[PDB]
């Protein structure tokens, strides 16, 4: 109605449930639109995020549409702490998700897991929009078991120097190919490293990659050639594809429609 884009939720049409843990920029919640729909409601924490940048980003963010991508459903800009409105997903970060032991899971759960995040990221590839910070702790877990890509693009406008500088305590150090580490240089090839890095993680259910190290040692290592080795879930047509991710060269790295054809051969394959 009167006052508000097509990118504006009216907050007066949410209703608040539950507490879902915090994240770079506070507080997330449960709780349904016009008391039906269920939502995920941020709270940006005043000084924390580049506003104006991120609602400006906020309307093309509002046309990407994918199965696997949590969606956007709209901001609330009108007062602060601004608001971002998306898609519910009941069963939480994947990381934590996968860290639960009880779930026994099988490889080919796992292996389901992988694609639906290859899935997103061949279409966000396919939007020449990069991810930046790839990984489980990043990735959501629905009430049916399907992992989707979350806060996406985010990165961009996060204004914490420990988050953004490479040497900061907050940066993704160990899911970050040698370019990054060196150089920033930043692409396709860089979510294609961090997408191998994941697939560890969903093998390892959990495990810090590189978990002896601390983060100036896992980018010395990284930069002399050495890599993570094979979770023990990890079939060797598996493994295989996860380190393919891992090329010194970034352009001999896959795309994700490779890895995307890659992951239904072995699928095929395994199952
Ligand atoms: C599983 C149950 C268990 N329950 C126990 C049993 O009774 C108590 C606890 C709650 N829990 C639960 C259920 C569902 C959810 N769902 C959701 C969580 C989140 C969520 C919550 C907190 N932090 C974040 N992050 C984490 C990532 N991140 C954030 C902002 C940014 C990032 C990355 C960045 C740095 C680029 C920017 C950021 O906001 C997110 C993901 O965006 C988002 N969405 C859309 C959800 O649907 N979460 C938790």
């Amino acid at each position: 109605g009167l006052g508000y884009g097509s990118w504006e939720i009216d907050p007066k049409d949410l209703t608040f449930l539950k507490e879902l843990g915090t994240g770079q920029f506070g507080v997330v919640k449960y709780g349904k639109w016009r008391g039906q729909y269920d939502v995920a409601i941020k709270m940006i924490k005043e000084g924390s995020m580049s506003e104006d940048e991120f609602i400006e980003e906020a309307k093309v963010m509002m046309n990407l549409s994918h199965e696997k991508l949590v969606q956007l459903y709209g901001v609330c800009t009108k007062q602060r702490p601004i608001f971002i409105i998306t898609e519910y997903m009941a069963n939480g970060c994947l990381l934590n998700y996968l860290r639960e032991m009880r779930h026994r899971f099988q490889t080919q759960q796992l292996l389901e897991m992988c694609k639906d995040v290859c899935e997103a990221m061949e279409y966000l590839e396919s939007k020449q929009f990069l991810h930046r910070d790839l990984a489980a702790r990043n990735c959501l877990v629905n009430d049916q078991g399907v992992v989707k890509v979350s806060d996406f693009g985010l990165s961009r406008y996060v204004l914490d120097d420990e988050y953004t500088s490479s040497v900061g305590s907050k940066f993704p150090v160990r899911w970050s190919p040698p370019e990054v580490l060196m150089y920033s240089k930043f692409s396709s090839k860089s979510d294609i490293w961090a997408f191998g890095v994941l697939m560890w993680e969903i093998y390892s259910l959990g495990k810090m990659p590189y978990e002896r190290f601390t983060n100036s040692e896992t980018a010395e290592h990284i930069a002399q050639g050495l890599r993570l080795y094979r979770p023990h879930l990890a079939s060797e047509k598996v493994y295989t594809i996860m380190y393919s991710c891992w090329h010194e060269k970034a352009d001999e790295r896959p795309t994700f429609k490779i890895l995307l054809s890659n992951i239904l051969d072995v699928m095929d394959e395994e199952s």
